[PDB]
């Protein structure tokens, strides 16, 4: 809904909105390679939020999305004048090199030593909401399972009592009631736990990060926090979305499904392909420069978005992306992004994975969409498949 600016040839102008539903009824990733097969260049404009720039090969996404000294991560969001001003936060907001001791502190304090006790708790909560379930013969998978883990495994890595679930719950639901609002209340259900950790440290990831340095100096109060938010959000719609679209998947591809519950050994490596067949997340970079790229002049504090959907599914860098396939040899995709602002809750999100397949597929390993309903699909920051329902014998 913006003027085409002088920059933009009308010859890269199409009609693209991340925000718009996927067409009833088109495969969500089938959805994308059409947009990235009708598109007369590598990268397209879109007059649809606050008007930018879309890497549509793959090369190109990874080059914006890993690129810093030309693609800043100091806005995100589309619209950039509300959406990526409203939610910029130091230090997801930070390049290279200042984002650097910050993604050391995530990176290790999100590794497979520290949340070594996490599996457990992902593993009694899994099993206590599937047997919750399993007698009634069906469940909304979103709203029933997907959203009833996250929060809960945050919870525990920063060590918060069970009580707050519910509020913190809420909050992370507003935030992504005014939004700096909600983030006051995230601030003062926070800080005083900081605090109180300050004065007696314990083994959880908020002590760990308040006896870690960054520039040789202790972390502030409000480093913390926004730590913390940005690792309880980065990690919910995500992990939500994810799981749906490997369950309703299963649910369909019922080869895939009576293979996986017929021998679990193969879960590590469905795993794998789940992750590379899946991508949701769409980030984008602001430009800080005057830039010569792609043939076209980006002014400086234009918007370009690089999404990670668009990586695994170019078929010019990619055999048969939409096949979902056990036997792959090769797996490269950048679900997790790529370059400093790599997802560092990537180990979380991989162990998640394996726990929710083995102790679905120990309890209900035979399932599907309830009627065999067609999917539907939304398109966002996170892209997701509407929440469906599953059914099983008994
Ligand atoms: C299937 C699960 C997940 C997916 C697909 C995913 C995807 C991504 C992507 C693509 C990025 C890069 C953003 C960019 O280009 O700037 C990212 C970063 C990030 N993720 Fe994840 N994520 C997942 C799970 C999680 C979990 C479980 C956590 C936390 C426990 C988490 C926390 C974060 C944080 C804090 C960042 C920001 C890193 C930085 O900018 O320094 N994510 N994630």
């Amino acid at each position: 809904m913006t003027e085409r600016p002088d920059n933009v040839p009308a010859d890269r102008v199409f009609d693209f909105d991340i925000y718009r539903d996927v067409p009833e009824g088109l495969d969500f990733h089938q959805s994308w390679r059409e947009i990235m097969r009708q598109a007369p260049h590598p990268l397209m404009w879109t007059p649809h939020n606050g008007g930018h720039w879309v890497a549509l090969r793959s090369d190109l996404a990874e080059t914006v999305m890993s690129d810093f000294e030309r693609f800043s991560n100091h806005t995100v969001l589309v619209p950039k004048e509300t959406a990526g001003e409203a939610y910029r936060l130091i230090p997801l907001s930070l390049d290279p090199p200042e984002h650097r001791p910050f993604r050391s502190l995530l990176n290790e304090n999100l590794g497979p030593k520290p949340l070594r006790p996490i599996e457990q708790v992902v593993t009694d909560l899994a099993v206590s909401l599937i047997e919750g379930f399993r007698p009634k013969g069906r469940c909304n998978f979103t709203h029933e399972f997907a959203e009833q883990l996250p929060v809960r495994i945050f919870m525990r890595i920063v060590d918060l009592p069970v009580e707050d679930l519910p509020k913190l719950k809420h909050l992370a639901d507003q935030y992504t009631i005014p939004l700096d609002d909600v983030t006051k209340q995230f601030r003062e259900y926070l800080r005083p736990v900081i605090e109180a950790r300050r004065i007696k440290p314990g083994e959880d990831m908020i002590s760990r990060m308040i006896n870690g340095e960054v520039g040789g100096r202790p972390l502030t109060d409000i480093e913390a926090e926004n730590i913390c938010i940005q690792v309880l959000v980065g990690g919910l719609d995500t992990v939500v979305n994810m799981l749906g679209f490997t369950f309703s998947h299963l649910a369909k591809d019922h080869a895939l499904r009576r293979a996986i519950a017929a021998d679990p050994s193969l879960i590590d490596d469905a795993l794998l392909e789940f992750f590379r067949r899946f991508p949701v997340v769409s980030s984008a970079r602001e430009v800080l420069r005057d830039q010569e790229f792609e043939g076209v002049l980006l002014k400086a504090g234009d918007m370009v978005m690089a999404p990670t959907v668009v990586v695994a599914m170019d078929d010019a860098r990619n055999e048969d992306p939409l096949e979902f396939r056990l036997g792959r040899k090769a797996r490269q995709h950048s679900t997790f992004g790529k370059g400093s602002h790599t997802c560092p809750g990537a180990h979380l999100a991989r162990m998640e994975m394996k726990v929710v397949l083995r102790e679905w597929f120990a309890r209900i390993p035979e399932f599907r969409i309830e009627d065999d309903a067609p999917l539907r699909y939304s398109n966002g920051i996170v892209g997701s498949v509407k929440p469906f329902v599953l059914e099983w014998p008994v």
